[PDB]
């Protein structure tokens, strides 16, 4: 690190999203509440895009929820994971695939940048 | 089924999700945590498209909680929705809507597909 | 009000998201489970877009969820933001921004509109 996106990979050629995984062992509990996962990954996004972070479903089924998350645009900063563990102890281990980036269009409006 | 998405109905004309149905009727507790609910709908999806599946506001506000879940371009197993019971005891009756399916836009990248 | 969305503001030039405050004063604790928050900000979008709702990170990470919701292209309704608090008590004060809109593009499709 820094790690720009474009060191993040697909699981196959039609996968949605770019894998993320913790830099760290992190043990999770649901009286912890969010907790926002380091990933050594950093912005900024490919022109014209903003990326959306998503939980991958096998790790939502097993009890660990990703909060969708925004990335700009121009975000220069590294991109974290906001987790919880939903009912019971969660264990996340140093380089297992957490969330998914997706990147999506940015639309351009005439709404005021204030 | 196997059903394909094509089989989906959209509620009006500008509504942006395909309405996903669980074909079972399903309780779900809040200590049940995620529960995967069968749709009897497949992918794939269409070209240069991808999916995301969402809960529908009003089933939100009714406490059951759908888990953003990405359907790849060329995913061809059951669309299942991740659901939980926020609070409360939830009842899903067979051919409730649920869940609703948007349709994105997928970009390429160079990222390695490692 | 009614306000439509083109009197949001984004943060800066390149956020992805238009922000969207709470016209009230509002406490959620979790036994409450989701509540719809008025914003006094109306639908409909531009053409050819639906919209996204989501939580701004910085109010995930002190415990207010916000559950994705899904704006039709046509909907003249209010935008309501649906909020949970995750652990803890949450205060929302009048004016603070909660969540943000952020707009995609409709892809059209031949599914059945009934
Ligand atoms: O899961 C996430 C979500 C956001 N972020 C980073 C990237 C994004 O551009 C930045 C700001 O996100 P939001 O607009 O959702 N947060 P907030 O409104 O609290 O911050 P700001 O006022 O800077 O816009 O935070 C993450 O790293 N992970
Ligand atoms: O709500 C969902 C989410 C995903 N899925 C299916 C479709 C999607 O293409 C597939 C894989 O989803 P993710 O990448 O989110 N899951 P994960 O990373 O656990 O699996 P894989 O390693 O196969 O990519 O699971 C659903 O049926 N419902
Ligand atoms: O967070 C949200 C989500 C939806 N909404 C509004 C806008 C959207 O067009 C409308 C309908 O949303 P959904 O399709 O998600 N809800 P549902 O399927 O319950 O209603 P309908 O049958 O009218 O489509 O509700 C909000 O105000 N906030
Ligand atoms: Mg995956
Ligand atoms: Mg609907
Ligand atoms: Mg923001």
């Amino acid at each position: 690190q820094k790690q720009p996106i474009s060191k993040l990979t697909r699981a196959t050629p039609g996968s949605a999203g770019l894998d993320l995984c913790s830099t760290s062992h992190t043990v999770l509990t649901p009286e912890m509440g969010p907790q926002a996962l380091s990933t050594g990954i950093y912005g900024p996004l490919p022109p014209n895009t903003f990326g959306l972070i998503l939980g991958r479903s096998s790790i939502t089924m097993k009890g660990l929820q990703v909060y969708p998350g925004v990335i700009d645009n121009d975000y220069t900063g590294e991109i974290k994971i906001m987790a919880k563990a939903v009912n019971n102890i969660v264990t996340v281990s140093q380089g297992n695939r957490i969330a998914q980036l997706i990147l999506l269009p940015l639309i351009e409006t005439d709404n005021k940048v204030q």
